[PDB]
């Protein structure tokens, strides 16, 4: 805050900055030749379609990607195989130095599609020369989703000794300045918390050559574009930008044309959320004050069965700090999982929820990602997500074998933008729709 | 928070049947180890000069794939790029992964740290989840702040696959931030005995899940009077745990301690006091230095500054005195860079980059920080502090004068390390020694 | 610094430099004198009274028969109290007469206010406090949880006559405890440990103390408080009025009464016997402090099998009562707590949720659970053990009223050796079986 | 560096390795010799001199008569006083010649400037401080409030030849004591208690101390500081020049001189005694700590009845003098205070408001109320008592010079029993009535 705004004149300062390389792709032995026929059948096998110039070719296995061995032995240490559809096509795009757009399901590997090409980008550049800022900068919509990607970059950047900082709201900055002063090759920042440390000048965006935007759709819902364009005007314009999000409305396409240089977009996601038919959806029009009483009403209704197993969902981590701080004081056993928690800390909470030691657990969307806890009654959406991909995945946590379940959601008028497609999720699963939810179905 | 006290010493003869069950042995003698048979091993022992004395000691490994390590950890030594594991790790791993109490003595250029860190992770993953309010399962004890964090930097690089969390708790610093990391749970704790007891008295940790205890550098740790505090820490750990001792000096106190805390121990020694002792460096250690140390250093740098471009290497034993030495001379107008273990994980390679590029002729470093560097071309290596053994001294001075066949070594010796005066002349008198007018006191019997 | 820490005054020549005060304020009423010598004779015998002294007054029968002014009488009026306790029926006119007295009764019948109401009329008879003068009333309690309740009830009758009271006690920072003494206070309820300290640091003086109270004398002698008390009364004028109060009458309490009281008049009211009703199964486990949470989790899962259990965990202090309920909520258990320092009226919302099965588990202290007939209690768990057995009997006494069945699981440690002799003495009176591990601690 | 430290250094082997300083700078301007040998003899006991030594120099008459440079002499002129004190008339040639010397005089004599000015010329012969070097001049003082009096008194003659001076003393947070020592100072003012606490943390060093002074070594010896200075004087070069100063001549002060001074030379300037010129009604009251606030209030109602009363309260510490000042102000009594740390010139504005009767009550410390003519004051209450009986005689001495009447209310506690023995003989010689309760602390 105390003094800075000035935007630099990059027409004048680009000849003053050092030179960097962005293209690294290796076009490994196997891919060519196949050739140009079985890729087509493989492409739209896993929902791939191309629209761009000089398309690279998809990969099949990890070892066919031009990743070095210090990062390739970490995919092995993490036990994965068969990289995700976007990782099979997005990586040859990213290692070629191209600006690109990537949309896929939230739960797919959009994160590692830019995290791994960012490590090769860093290690090709000289040492950090203290007082130099980061080389990779990724901007995220919310505080605790920045930490999920920051726990995903620490999994593959120890080999290269890469230092990483995460800058986000809601916390004292006196700890993040002492992580930035030690140097950090990757910085994960929220636009609100990042600018006011560039205005006090404890970091620079002068070495940022590889910029990536995770979940740009969510980014637009908080009015953060006045804050991102202000700092993207503080970076060298010849960097490589990588867009990533889950949806494809008209507003992400507007943002792509303003920052990307000849962008290439990857589409893997696809409408046909099936809304597995064995879940009763009850959506209720409520307000800010009306909850915490409907929850007691639906918790004591769940309490009558034994042993019930309830899962409450929130979209922030401090709404889970609020809900849990309220159930426990009313006399309800409650456990929580959010992003600022540690996996092994979150894995003990997941273990105690399966053996039925406490029937209630509050969770966030990022924490409740790829979990199989069978036995779940009464999944409660105390909040509603920003998209219809998380809703189906939120309620998708009920009923595989027994083939029955209920999902209690608390809906309010500031969530109507998804109602129109929400009824079509209830309408395909042949669920009853309340007359007060038809208020959010027109045009 | 605040609480000042507790003391409890438990009666383990009565509390053992109430404790859960755990496994310590895991190692399975992979293909090429068996069998040879006992003809190949015979001189590979003295090829790697390792000395075993116990009963039913397992047989050494040669490959990484020959250790009973899973692939999720074996794919991490690959990402670190290591081949041909260290000699002591080639025999210490079959011993330690087999759940036996052991002591290992070798020079601090070996893999002593990872010879017990890697077997400790499989020990962790064989136990249930941490069940909050449970303390660590592995406890490693270190003498000082900056040795513990090197232990933490080798456990951090190998715990992502298993998501193992590790904390390091050490004295001389406000307690306010390590308590918030202990509460989130940590499977491995690396502690100095000085503060470790100081967190059991106000109670943010327990030693009741500790099944795999390690004592690193027990010789130097014993030299600072930490044993009266180690009595308190081992009296609160299950007596049936697995203890693994490691040190460099092989006294004359371990033999006592090893047989007071280890149950049926197995010792392996790889090092030997007989090698190198490089004669191509003029070693000039004569300065009493009690508190002169800064005054001679400017004068010994004023003589070094005359040549150009000189390249000087200052050595310290602690980080808090290694951030100091740079803090003392830079204010007199001397270009200095600092290198230690606590900070500067990636930063020390930039300082080493500016030491090769000739950007600053002076660099202060500690023994843990100056590990495996070939930055040679270094005149006038100064031991402003002195190490605990005669193998760190030789490696301190050993980084000068190989090709050009000349070098100098200035050390500052004082009564606070007189226990090593006897051993340095044994290398100095082989080294065509100087006159000890001030070591006179420190050679007899 | 806070030095020099004992100085004994010379009362023999500095007492003639201190102001004069009066101790006798009672004026016998029309219906009290006389009846006579038969109605007061029997009335002491139908209330188990036993007097011993010189010039013992006639006991009271109703509130207005006591020589109380009207501004304190209209306080018991608004409090809606019926037919004051026997110890109040005779304890009042003895205290109002300026006489040193001893009152023996069960912990809770009338003892606290037996000296508070006569202590207030003692206060309003003196000039204002002239800031930098200490208190007129000095109350000594052994523990923080007991000293708070004295202040919690002295603050209930000291607002008509504007009156301030303070608690000073160990384990807590003293900075705030001095900023209330900075305001001056007529009454102080003090722990010997923290009282000796603030006198050595010169943040209060005992020069205005003329009316001394020693509550829970049997506790203080069990905790080695006499050598600290002997130093406290070294700084009080010898013509003070000292009032002793206790629950038992061993040889060390009545030696302490003879050493400090001038012509004391004893009154014994209670029954002195602990019958330990036999329809509760008393299970005692000799454990240490690090097993207590594991076995609580295992005894709670045993109660969890019932439908529906209602357990009461017991702690002695506020700090662990906060620990226990902190730890249960993180283990997945529904937990409520009630203690004295906090929870004056919010304490009663907890009792209201615990009676109705809103929450099956409630943690409490011994003082906080005083006089609650919350029937429905199975499995009262003594996570702590008190210093005295009268509280144990009342702790376990909360299990089985009509159905006449219950369980009590106690956690016994080496630190509780002082009560083992009296713990088994009642466990065999109730003819419950004793496990061998606490036979070490008999006699 | 925060271990324990100050193990004795080996000076027979470490002294040849330090740079060198010379101590002799006195020039003995020419006509000081000769007079001679009888007109010096008349000079000696006009000022009550007592000399015992070898090769004794001759004393001074005027400021111009000393072998002082001009940069130091232009300030003795700037204060506007002539004719330095009898102890300054010989103490300067003793100290400026670099010989170990002890001077005894009353506390209030010119004992101070006999060491301040010869210490600065000793500095100016040496190079700049070369940060990380400790001080050259070290003087030891017994009390915080006496240590600040000399460092506020060193701030008068060391500005021109720029010399920085710091005061380090116990009972206060050390975080500001190290940050002025970080500035470096040729003169540092230290209490034995807080000096060892800065040598063990290694934020000052005693390697360059060449000019040691022991001011008021008598009172320092009574507080058990001797085992601590032998700890301190063994951490400094043995070839230094030491300067002792005190008012009393016990057997322990001279055995203290033979143990630390090398070939010491002795001078006294005063025919001792304090005979408590008698004009004050002394009412001693054997009291304890918790009643004194009410006891002073009753003595204030007794003074407040008079008009216009003017009372002076005395304390020994600054911190217990701010307590007294804003403790009766809570009782409704207007009080003003004077101490050594603070109130540089407002010490003088409160003094002007005290005589003209804008405020009748004033609390004071010992050093802050020394050498003031504030007469018109009755009712001086010694709420605290000093460590010796020489300050108290002056403390009560503020009551009655012309009018020939005065009162002195003293508060005595077993915290002051060390002074009870001689308190009675001063009251018995002033033939004041003696309370029965104070006779407890007199003999054996
Ligand atoms: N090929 C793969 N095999 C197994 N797990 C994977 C693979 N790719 C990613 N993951 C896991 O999925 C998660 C990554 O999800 P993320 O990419 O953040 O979702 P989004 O698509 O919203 O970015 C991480 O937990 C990662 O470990
Ligand atoms: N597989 C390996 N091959 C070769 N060197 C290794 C290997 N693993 C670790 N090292 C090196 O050996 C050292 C391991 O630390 P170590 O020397 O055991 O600490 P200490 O010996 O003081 O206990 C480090 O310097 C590290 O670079
Ligand atoms: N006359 C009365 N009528 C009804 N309740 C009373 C009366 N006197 C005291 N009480 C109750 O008894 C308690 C007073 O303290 P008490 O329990 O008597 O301590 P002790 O048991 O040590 O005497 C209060 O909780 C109050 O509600
Ligand atoms: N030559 C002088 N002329 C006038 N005043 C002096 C002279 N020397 C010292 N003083 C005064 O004496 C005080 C110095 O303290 P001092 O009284 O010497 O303490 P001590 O009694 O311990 O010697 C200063 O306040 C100063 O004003
Ligand atoms: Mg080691
Ligand atoms: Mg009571």
């Amino acid at each position: 805050q105390p003094q800075e705004l000035i935007k630099p004149n990059w027409d004048e300062e680009l000849p003053k900055l050092p030179t960097f390389e962005k293209n690294f792709y290796v076009e490994h032995e196997s891919v060519r030749d196949r050739s140009d026929s079985e890729i087509a059948q493989f492409r739209k096998e896993n929902e791939m379609t191309i629209s761009g110039h000089d398309i690279p070719k998809p990969i099949t296995t990890f070892d066919e990607a031009g990743f070095p061995d210090y990062v390739l032995n970490e995919v092995k240490a993490e036990g994965f195989d068969k990289p995700t559809g976007i990782q099979c096509q997005g990586w040859p795009m990213a290692l070629s130095g191209r600006d690109m757009v990537g949309i896929a399901a939230t739960g797919s590997g959009k994160t590692l599609s830019y995290c791994l090409p960012g490590i090769v980008h860093i290690n090709a550049q000289p040492l950090l020369a203290p007082g130099d800022g980061p080389i990779v900068l990724v901007l995220a919509p919310t505080r605790e989703l920045a930490v999920q990607i920051q726990t995903e970059c620490s999994k593959f950047g120890h080999s290269s000794r890469i230092r990483n900082t995460c800058v986000y709201g809601g916390v004292p900055k006196s700890q993040q300045i002492r992580d930035l002063s030690r140097g950090s090759e990757i910085v994960i920042a929220t636009p609100g918390r990042l600018i006011d440390m560039l205005e006090i000048g404890k970091t620079n965006l002068k070495r940022v050559t590889y910029l990536v935007l995770d979940e740009a759709d969510r980014m637009l819902d908080m009015g953060f574009e006045p804050q991102i364009r202000k700092i993207v005007d503080q970076i060298r314009p010849d960097r490589q930008t990588l867009m990533w999000s889950a949806t494809w409305p008209k507003e992400v396409k507007q943002l792509a044309a303003d920052y990307l240089n000849d962008p290439i977009q990857v589409q893997v996601g696809s409408l046909e959320l099936s809304a597995s038919h064995n879940i009763t959806q009850i959506v209720e029009v409520v307000s800010d004050f009306e909850k915490r009483d409907r929850l007691n009403k639906y918790l004591e209704t769940a309490s009558q069965d034994n042993e019930y197993k309830t899962l409450i969902f929130a979209s922030t981590k401090r709404m889970c700090d609020d809900i849990t701080k309220y159930l426990r004081e009313d006399g309800w056993p409650a456990l929580a999982i959010h992003g600022d928690k540690d996996q092994r800390e979150r894995d003990w909470v997941l273990q105690e929820f399966r053996n039925g030691r406490s029937p209630i657990m509050v969770a966030t969307d990022v924490a409740a990602r790829g979990i199989d806890v069978k036995g779940i009654n009464y999944v409660i959406n105390y909040d509603m997500p920003g998209n219809i991909e998380d809703y189906v995945h939120r309620i998708g946590r009920t009923g595989r074998a027994g083939a029955t379940g209920t999902a209690i959601s608390f809906f309010t008028e500031q969530n109507k933008g998804l109602g129109a497609k929400l009824i079509s999720i209830m309408r395909e699963a042949n669920q009853n729709i309340p007359p007060e939810l038809l208020k959010y179905d027109r045009r």
